[PDB]
Parts: structure tokens; sequence; C-alpha cells
């Protein structure tokens, strides 16, 4: 069901040219982090296929790298009708998030990918200044899972984040689920 300009920017690889607007509602649904997968253990089969198929790199390096990718404590994330709630252990922040546009990054790979911005304006809000979506789509689609970067600095010191990427599939899959789409999708 992809073309193959999406099917390529999926990948990294794009024209600036084709390169869209989103809006908030592309994220609309409630999302879980995947990071308690990763604690659990139910992650692994993820980890030995990646470290079995790539000669340069292990199983302990490729894990320690989603750790520090997959870390949070933002256990789940909702959004609906423009509001973004963040979800910790029982405390809840939210904010009516005002869009700012799209970054396009080219990273040290040479890869490429787009950053959507958004801002919170409310200021009786509990939640981040700014944030920022990148999920492998560069046009306006609904969402798979995203990669969320969170902060009250600048749009620019989120722009440079790599290490650290909370990531939310759909709260509906199932782990396999979940699973089976890191292998694969």
């Amino acid at each position: 069901p992809l073309t193959e300009v999406e099917q390529k920017a999926a990948n990294g690889v794009f024209d600036d040219a084709n390169v869209q607007n989103r809006t908030l509602s592309d994220w609309d649904g409630v999302w879980q982090s995947v990071y308690p997968l990763l604690q659990s253990g139910k992650l692994d089969p993820v980890f030995q296929k990646k470290a079995d198929a790539d000669k340069t790199k292990t199983f302990a390096e490729i894990k320690d790298y989603y750790h520090k990718g997959y870390a949070t404590d933002i256990e789940m994330i909702g959004i609906e009708d423009g509001i973004v709630e963040f979800h910790r252990n029982n405390e809840t922040t939210s904010c009516k998030y005002d869009y700012d546009g799209y970054k396009i990054l080219t990273y040290k790979s040479g890869k490429k990918g787009v950053r959507y911005l958004f801002e919170c304006k409310d200021p009786e809000s509990k939640a981040p200044k700014y944030i920022q979506f990148s999920d492998h789509i560069i046009a306006p689609r609904k969402s798979s899972h995203f990669h969320i970067f969170m902060g009250n600095d600048s749009q620019q010191s989120l722009l440079n984040e790599m290490e650290n990427w909370p990531t939310y599939y759909p709260y509906q899959l199932s782990s396999e689920e979940v699973v089976e789409e890191m292998m694969s999708h």
C-alpha cells in the first residue's frame, strides 16, 4: 500500500520538494511506549535478528543502543481533538499544541528524515514547550508509529537529538505484533 515515493521516503530517500506539511490529526489515537517491551526481554528477537544479519555489530551493542533510544517514563500518549496528553505513572500533562511546520534533516549516514514541529503556547499547561514527531512519513498520512522529541529549551536543541527518541505504537497492538513490525515494516 505504499507508492514508490512514500516507500523510498520511509527508507530516508527523498527530494525535499516532495516533503509536505502535516497536521496533528495524523498522530490521533492512543499510543503505548515500547520501552517496557525492551525491559521485559520481549524485543530480544529484534536485536537477535539484527545482530545476526549485520557482521559489524553485536547483540549487546544493538540492545544498548535501543535502551538509550527508547528510555522514557512516558508510558502512553493520547492525541485527540488537538490535545496531546502525556501519561506518566498516575500523573498526566496535556496541551493544545500549535503546529509550527517541519524541518528536513540529513543524518550522518546520508539518509534523510523530517521532523514535524509543534509548540505548547498555553501558559497554564505543564506539558513540554516544544515537541517533534518523526515517523518515516513526509506528507499527509496517518502514522503507524512514531518517535517523539520533547523539551523546553528550543526546537533546535531537539533537532540535534539523536540518542533518545521515545517510541510509540498504537496501544491496541499486541506485543507480538509490535515485534513483527520492528522486524518487518
